């Protein structure tokens, strides 16, 4: 029960500038409630529909053959989080680099990456830790715009093959591959944050930061991005709407208890958010107060807000060295796990539908790390934040919520809502009770069909700091999002299409499960019964 406790690499790098951007704790309302309503009783979906059907994403809706867009799209969807999911590994494989000496790069403010406004004691970007991270790694002052990003950078290219390398190799010879990666995501992180924490509430300044976080602005609720932030974020940590829950839950024992899981996994996971906020905005009041600016605008709100103020923090201690070291490395350690994660599913999924790509592991595996590697080479030019931004904003936002949506409603509405719990019954021993149910049937999907309205309604051109892009850069955002989101009606035409009889014949094919074909000529189908849809 280790896989349990494991700690998720968003929930470290991903929830910080999340909550920062939204005012602190306001932030946490949306976040606790979508917890409660939609995000355990999915999980729990997942794992079940897994665990029952030992099939991939995929091949899985062999239970209802209309809905096999959603597997197609989850892939694509992991994919291009894929993408650039490795260049955050990359950039702490960097740091992890830096840290081998006793005059830490961002303390000082006299090499030769720094600019002559650089102080040491809209937003401020003239602190030595904020002047290392943009010019020093990225080399972004020499990039104009997403119109203008240049050639990639070399050392974060060597990085970047090392990743890759490492990810292959971990991966070429088959699932469970001893890992013992789980062992360490399972323990570092817990000691790191707890000696952060303990630090960082004693330094000057603090007490504002935390007064900050637990503060409740009620004008801030009300609108739709707080909503929609923390309904996507809860999905991305909790990794439903990649295939990847459904993938490993294929390969677990037929008696295992799923329901144990997705408890232990919900607190975990709201555990770990909660302090590390805390300990985010603790460092932000010091930072504020020795800056002497305001908390609004001492930090960016990007993806980099932790390389900047976890470093800065750890100037602080005493032997700082070690642990700049121990940090680096368990953050390299949970990107390396979260990664290996998405490519298992992204291969498992493929190779469950074509059985001739079973025989030919290593060269399928190579083919997806090659792709990979070739795609993440835009996100390392000098202007490859932006393109990062992009795909940060883009590739599981509206598309995941969508997937999501219909995941649940094909689930709970077309193979059946008691079908699935005497399938549930039937391998642990005890059926699912009401809240369960309605949960499944009616909640979920009204609140994911409501955050995906308001979020097509009350979109925002997107921005970085105090840059904007241009309009095509919306617009190519936006093709990226569809290019998922349209997989399913695609697969629909084509399965109406592709079979041969009438229209009865046609749609009750679509619905009926694949070892249950022999009641079409019988012609007793249950979906076509008022008491198939009236059950709860
Ligand atoms: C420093 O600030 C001045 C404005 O006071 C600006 O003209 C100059 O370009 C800045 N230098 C850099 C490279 O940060
Ligand atoms: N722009 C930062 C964000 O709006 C923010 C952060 C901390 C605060 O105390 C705040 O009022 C607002
Ligand atoms: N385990 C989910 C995590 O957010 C993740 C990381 C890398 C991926 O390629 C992916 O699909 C998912
Ligand atoms: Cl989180
Ligand atoms: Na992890
Ligand atoms: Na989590």
């Amino acid at each position: 029960s280790v896989v349990g406790f494991a700690v998720d690499l968003a929930n470290v790098w991903r929830f910080p500038y999340l909550c920062y951007k939204n005012g602190g704790g306001a932030f946490l309302i949306p976040y606790t409630l979508f917890l409660i309503i939609a995000g355990m009783p999915l999980f729990y979906m997942e794992l079940a529909l897994g665990q029952y059907n030992r099939e991939g994403a995929a091949t899985v809706w062999k239970i209802c053959p209309f809905f096999k867009g959603v597997g197609y799209a989850v892939i694509l969807i992991a994919l291009y989080v894929g993408f650039y999911y490795n260049v955050i590994i990359a950039w702490s494989l960097y740091y992890l680099f830096s840290s081998f000496t006793l005059n830490l790069p961002w303390t000082d403010c006299g090499h030769t990456w720094n600019s002559p406004n650089c102080t040491d004691p809209s937003k401020y970007k003239f602190t030595p830790a904020a002047e290392f991270y943009e010019r020093g790694v990225l080399h972004l002052h020499e990039s104009s715009g997403i119109h203008d990003i240049g050639l990639p950078q070399w050392q974060l290219l060597l990085c970047l093959m090392v990743v890759v390398i490492v990810l292959y190799f971990s991966l070429w010879k088959g699932v469970k591959t001893s890992g013992k990666v789980v062992w360490i995501t399972a323990t570092l992180p817990y000691f790191v944050l707890f000696v952060l924490l303990v630090h960082g509430v004693t330094l000057p300044g603090a007490s504002n930061g935390i007064n900050a976080y637990l503060h409740i602005d009620f004008y801030r609720l009300k609108e739709a991005t707080v909503w929609i932030d923390a309904a996507t974020q809860i999905f991305f940590s909790l990794g439903a709407g990649f295939g990847v829950l459904i993938a490993f839950a294929s390969y677990n024992k037929f008696d295992n208890n799923c329901y144990r899981d997705a408890l232990l996994t919900s607190s975990i996971n709201c555990i770990t958010s909660f302090v590390s906020g805390f300990a985010i905005f603790s460092i932000l009041g010091y930072m504020a107060h020795e800056h002497k600016v305001n908390i609004e605008d001492v930090a960016t709100e990007g993806a980099g807000l932790v390389f900047i103020l976890y470093p800065e923090a750890i100037s602080t201690l005493s032997g700082s060295t070690f642990w700049a070291v121990v940090f680096f490395v368990m953050l390299l350690a949970l990107g390396l796990d979260s990664s290996m994660g998405g490519m298992e599913a992204v291969i498992t999924g493929l190779a469950d539908d074509f059985q001739v790509l079973k025989r030919h592991r290593k060269l399928f595996t190579f083919g997806v790390t090659f792709s990979t590697f070739l795609l993440a080479l835009f996100c390392i030019t000098k202007g490859g934040i932006y393109v990062l931004t992009l795909l940060d904003t883009f590739a599981a936002g509206t598309s995941i919520l969508f997937a999501v949506l219909m995941e649940a409603i094909g689930v709970s509405w077309f193979y059946g809502v008691d079908r699935f719990s005497n399938d549930i019954q039937q391998m642990m021993g005890f059926r699912p009770g009401l809240y369960w149910r309605l949960c499944w049937k009616f909640v979920s999907p009204a609140f994911l069909l409501f955050v995906v309205v308001v979020s097509i309604i009350n979109f925002k051109p997107l921005t970085y700091d105090d840059y904007i892009f241009p309009p095509w850069a919306n617009w190519v955002g936006w093709g990226i999002a569809l290019s998922s989101m349209v997989l399913v009606p695609i697969y629909v035409i084509y399965k109406f299409l592709s079979t041969q009889g009438s229209l009865w014949e046609r749609l009750a094919y679509g619905i009926t499960p694949e070892n249950e074909h022999h009641l079409v000529a019988q012609r007793d189908i249950r979906q076509f019964q008022l008491q198939h849809w009236l059950a709860i």
